[PDB]
């Protein structure tokens, strides 16, 4: 019998947000199949946690840990996750993160693994992308701050290509965005690199339907990974260029079947038709959030000697049996609902996956091509004139 | 203390808080420095940074001063100083990634003027500079900025 | 040449299909251009007369 420690934040609204529920969706579904860990149940215990308060993060982590757990499930604030970082580094329990964070090279940790695909990854396949469609004055436009990082591979791109790079704010609201996309109109440009979050992505092409951006001379490239569950219904007929990466394994037949168990599950959430969105699809962060718990529990399948023990924060004491079951974390091979799930065994970051290159056509969206790390992009469309 | 314990930041804070202090003089470093200020934030006690840092715009802490000037003047200054030379071809080396979160409207100069830029990034080894430095040689490139 | 009703149909199939660009400039025989919602139709350079 294991406890994990879930950290999840608080709306005051009716249903929870979608990490506490895929949690605890995910805790039910392990625990209904016989076919992982027969012998042992597994419990949680859920903690509802403030916007950016990293102290409150840390005490919380804090009353868990003198519950003590088997691991823990850190939230999706930067702060936050770095407090508990650096809480479960000093007392040896493993830390679990979904949402991708800053981290510094100075910071000597090893009690972390997030499987958030790493975002030079990411830029190298975006690089590969843009490659492809052989564009010399690309716009990036990003988010916040934090979003040069993310793509700071792209931004060293034009060192050893010929490429041009006019980067530009998005600012504090999307419906202000349009004096930006006047300024984008004037200066005539044509290929823009969208980095945001999916609301935002819906924000600003609601904004350039307004506009008349949706032309045939545009073409959008999106590095956030929630485009499939986008609206694309009144755009799909206007004829332009939307290209992404979904990093859901989709084609498969049983993740398609567990898509559909937690979307029923989910239609006690109201939707908002007003946002461009659409309903009952999964997250990103959710089925992050699904396969993280699944391949813990492989860890956890691997390890018969396991015993959860209460711990203080105001002792340095690490726990006891930290260092082999985190051996047993970096070396799984689980096959979760992203595909396959390997960490690097320098860093722990997921930096080998799977992507699905998806496009708009006037059907729909619709997959194109496959990317990986190794072999680069295949792209199956282009792929069918090769000659013998 | 040592480097990049947060967790030893909030620990020797609650002690320095346990015996009672006007003011905390909070570290150099970012993430020791966001975990003493979400502590004095949530506690009412004042605190004093003295190197920047990175600032999430979302959080909700007005509890903290940063006698370090604000990296977005100095990037204006920098563009001032870029713009009466007359420049056209501006090379930029940064060594920590937040280098880029620091040069902001540097990079974002090429949108509003004639400006060609292209980045390059150290690597975490300090005498790896010549090869840096040789593609500096090989781009004929006379402008950088450090 | 239609009534409004059809207009305004016809103009938000046109946006839907990406007809509102600066190289548009359509004119309307009906009397009750006026009655339209131009709100959504605006920003984009079309010439509606
Ligand atoms: C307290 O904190 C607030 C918030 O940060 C500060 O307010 C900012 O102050 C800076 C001071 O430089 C402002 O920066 C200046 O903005 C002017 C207006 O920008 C226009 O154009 C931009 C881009 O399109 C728009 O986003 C913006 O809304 C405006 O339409 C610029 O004209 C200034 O440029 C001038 O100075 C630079 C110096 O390098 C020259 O190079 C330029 O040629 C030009 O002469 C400058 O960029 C910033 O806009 C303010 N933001 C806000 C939210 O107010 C306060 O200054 C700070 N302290 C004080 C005193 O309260
Ligand atoms: C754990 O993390 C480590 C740090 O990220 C990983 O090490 C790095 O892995 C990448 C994987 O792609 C290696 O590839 C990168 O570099 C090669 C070689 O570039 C050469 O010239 C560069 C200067 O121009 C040097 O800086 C390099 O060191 C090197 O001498 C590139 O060819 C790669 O791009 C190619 O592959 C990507 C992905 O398919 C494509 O998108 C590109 O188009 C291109 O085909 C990458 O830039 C990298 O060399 C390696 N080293 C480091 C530290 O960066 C490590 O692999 C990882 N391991 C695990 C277990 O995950
Ligand atoms: C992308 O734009 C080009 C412009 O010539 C067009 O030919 C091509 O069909 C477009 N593809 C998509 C994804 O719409
Ligand atoms: C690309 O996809 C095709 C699909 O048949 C596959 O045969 C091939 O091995 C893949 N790899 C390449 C060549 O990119
Ligand atoms: C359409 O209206 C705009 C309003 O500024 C005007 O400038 C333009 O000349 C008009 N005619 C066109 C675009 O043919």
């Amino acid at each position: 019998v294991l406890r994990f420690g879930g950290i999840f934040e608080y709306v005051e609204s009716g249903p929870m947000g979608a990490e506490e529920l895929a949690f605890r969706f995910a805790v039910n579904t392990i625990n209904r199949n016989r076919t992982l860990l027969p012998n042992t149940t597994l419990t949680y215990d859920t903690q509802k946690i403030n916007l950016y308060d990293s102290f409150e993060a840390s005490k919380k982590a804090c009353d868990q840990l003198s519950l003590g757990v088997a691991a823990i499930f850190g939230p999706s604030h930067s702060s936050s996750a770095n407090a508990v970082q650096s809480i479960c580094n000093a007392l040896g329990v493993p830390h679990i993160q979904t949402r991708w964070k800053h981290q510094v090279s100075d910071n000597k940790d090893s009690f972390y693994v997030s499987l958030y695909p790493d975002f030079s990854s990411l830029s190298r396949a975006i690089l590969d992308l843009v490659q492809f469609f052989k564009w010399k004055t690309v716009t990036v436009v990003y988010d916040d701050s934090t979003g040069l990082i993310r793509l700071q591979e792209l931004i060293k791109a034009p060192s050893r290509y010929n490429l041009r790079l006019k980067i530009r704010q998005l600012p504090a609201d999307t419906k202000d965005a349009k004096p930006l996309l006047k300024e984008m109109k004037r200066g005539k440009e044509f290929h823009v690199i969208f980095d945001c979050s999916h609301e935002m992505a819906a924000g600003i092409l609601k904004q350039a339907l307004a506009m008349g951006m949706m032309t045939e001379y545009y073409h959008y490239i999106f590095t956030t990974l929630d485009l499939f569950a986008l609206d694309v219904e009144p755009y799909r007929y206007s004829g332009v260029n939307m290209t992404g990466f979904r990093i859901l394994n989709t084609e498969n037949t049983q993740v398609s079947s567990i898509i559909e168990k937690w979307s029923m599950e989910r239609l006690q959430a109201p939707p908002k038709p007003d946002s461009g969105l659409l309903d009952g699809f999964m997250t990103t962060d959710a089925a992050l959030m699904y396969d993280a718990v699944h391949v813990v529990s492989v860890a956890v399948q691997q390890f018969p000697q396991m015993t959860v023990s209460s711990l203080q924060c105001n002792r340095h004491k690490p726990w006891r049996f930290g260092t082999r079951f985190m051996s047993l974390i970096k070396e799984a091979h689980w096959e979760g609902l992203t595909g396959r799930i390997t960490f690097n065994k320098t860093n722990g970051l997921r930096t080998d996956f799977d992507l699905d290159v998806i496009s708009l056509k006037e059907e729909g969206l619709e997959k194109i091509g496959t990317w990986d790390p190794a072999s680069g992009l295949n792209m199956t469309e282009s792929q069918k004139g090769k000659p013998a």
